[PDB]
DNA sequence: AGCAATTTAAATAGGGAAGATAAGCAAAGGGTTGACGAAAGCC
């Protein structure tokens, strides 16, 4: 399910972003979506405390 | 005690043999490099 999911990650801290400092320094933590550069084809990252959430029947 | 001459021509061709093989092993390791969240003494 995907409704599921996303509010799996809301229960969580739950942050989308296209761009983060957290690539540069694990410790920290800033994570900046932003609007502009999403298109077709934009690959979009997302942050959870320790990587939470559940997984669906394909182990995604 | 330096003086030692000039041109001219330097071979055309025919051949550079194929048949064989070119090992099989067994190794090639992991030891550290984790930040948030949550109890839990402690100024």
């Amino acid at each position: 399910m995907i409704k599921e999911m996303i509010e799996d990650f809301i229960s969580k801290g739950g942050l989308i972003f296209t761009h983060s400092g957290r690539y540069t320094n694990t410790n920290n933590s800033c994570f900046i979506f932003n609007k502009n550069d999403i298109g077709v084809d934009t690959k979009v990252d997302m942050y959870t405390p320790k990587s939470a959430g559940i997984k669906n029947e394909e182990g995604e």
